[PDB]
Order: C-alpha cells, then sequence, then structure tokens
C-alpha cells in the first residue's frame, strides 16, 4: 500500500495532531511553509478523481478538520488548502491528502 | 456584496460551466493554467475559516463538482485544487471559492 495507508494501519510511525473515526492529521515531513500539515481520510481513496459521490461528506470533513487544526496552530493571518491529482498535480502519495500551509505569504500562481 | 455574490444573484454576467441548487462553476478571469476554473457555493460563506460544521457536505460537493468539471474539460493528466483563506492565503474575493488548475505541470511549493 501507500505511505499513508501504512500510517493509517499504524505500520509506519507518525506524530498526529488530530484523529477521529474518519480521518487523521499530521505535519508534513517536507514542510513548505512555517506551518504545513496534511489531513487524510482513513478510507482508501487513491486520488480525488476516483472519489465517489457519497464521499462528499468525507471530503468536506477533511476541510473542516483542516480549518480547525489551522486555528489550533495559530494561523490567524490565513492559509492555503491544496489537493493534488495525478502527475500534473504533483501527486506523489496516491492516497487523497489535503495540504494546509500557512505562517507566510502564499504566492500566485499556486505552483 | 462580493464579486461572487453578484455572480450568484445574476447581477454581474458570467459564463458558467456547471450549476445546481448548491453551487456554480465558471472559468477564472485571470487564468494561471491552460485550464483554470472556480467552483463556488451559492450559500454565502465569506471564507473557509468561518464555515460551520454542517457545511461539510457543501464543501465536499464543491470538490466533487470540481472533479467532474475537470474530467469534462479533459484534464486526464491531473490537476490541482486550491482554497485560499485570508491575507496569507491570498484571498481576494471574500466568498469561499475552490480553484481547479490543470493542463500544465503544477509545481512545488504551491505558492
Ligand atoms: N511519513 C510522512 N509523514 C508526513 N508527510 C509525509 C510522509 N511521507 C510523505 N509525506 C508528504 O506527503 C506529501 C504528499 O503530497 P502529494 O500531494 O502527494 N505530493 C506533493 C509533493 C510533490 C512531490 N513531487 C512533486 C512534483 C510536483 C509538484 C508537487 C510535488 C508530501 O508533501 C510529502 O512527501
Ligand atoms: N468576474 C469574475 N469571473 C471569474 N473569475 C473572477 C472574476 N472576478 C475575479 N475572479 C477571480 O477570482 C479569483 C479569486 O480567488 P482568491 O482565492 O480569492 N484570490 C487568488 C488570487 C490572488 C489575488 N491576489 C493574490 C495575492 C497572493 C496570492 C494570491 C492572490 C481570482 O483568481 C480572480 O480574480
Amino acid at each position: 500500500d501507500t505511505i499513508f495507508g501504512k500510517i493509517i494501519r499504524k505500520e509506519i510511525p507518525a506524530k498526529i495532531i488530530f484523529e477521529d473515526d474518519r480521518c487523521l492529521a499530521f505535519h508534513d515531513i517536507s514542510p513548505q511553509a512555517p506551518t504545513h500539515f496534511l489531513v487524510i481520510p482513513k478510507k482508501h481513496i487513491s486520488q480525488i478523481s476516483v472519489a465517489e459521490d457519497d464521499d462528499e461528506s468525507l471530503l468536506g470533513h477533511l476541510m473542516i478538520v483542516g480549518k480547525k487544526c489551522a486555528a489550533d496552530l495559530g494561523l490567524n493571518k490565513g492559509y492555503r488548502m491544496v489537493v493534488n491529482e495525478g502527475s500534473d498535480g504533483g501527486q506523489s502519495v496516491y492516497h487523497v491528502n489535503l495540504h494546509v500551509l500557512g505562517g507566510r505569504q502564499m504566492h500566485w500562481p499556486p505552483g
């Protein structure tokens, strides 16, 4: 399975900042901002392009959890949420993952 | 209200590529990729940091609609989804909006 599959199954260790029945959040190993963490579903969805209609609430939950974690981490000046799909998106771990980045001005274009 | 509020109320014209009872999608006026469109809720939420828990399904719907529009627009090599919060996120229109960008390699960091 993927790296994130291994984190979910508790095969690879990770320092978590949030967990519930539906998702996990943890800091990125290669941070691109002073604050950079990930929110991932526990359900295996390899990429957002294959998410099903009934995954709507789960995907929204990732963003609500991202919002809450951002607040807890003191990102009061703002942040950026990112989901990458496939090669052009730069996906590297093929498990749906929401990036939340902040603590610096985020620029444009977003990559 | 905001620019997007005006688009929703059909005060400002916009060429739409998707509409339902909950959201609208349309191409960005200042595209940053060969394909760059936006998905916005019809409900007024000024920024993701003030989204409520019960907005989970709506937020997920934006991503599912983004996914579907991306497929329709032929983004088979991938894409990137982005939501900006506040000043550090680069928010400029204070109405929740999901960017979908593709048709080129998206780079890292994402801004
Ligand atoms: N054990 C662990 N704990 C915590 N974080 C972990 C981790 N193992 C891995 N990560 C992280 O997962 C993230 C996977 O995100 P992604 O959206 O699949 N690819 C985005 C990065 C990227 C790569 N190549 C690109 C090319 C062009 C654009 C972008 C890129 C990475 O930020 C980082 O590797
Ligand atoms: N009528 C119309 N039809 C179609 N698209 C329209 C439009 N009117 C406006 N837009 C678009 O809304 C988007 C608003 O996105 P945002 O996430 O609020 N800001 C991101 C851009 C940005 C700005 N400054 C920054 C600084 C640092 C990082 C980023 C930035 C813009 O891409 C573009 O202006």
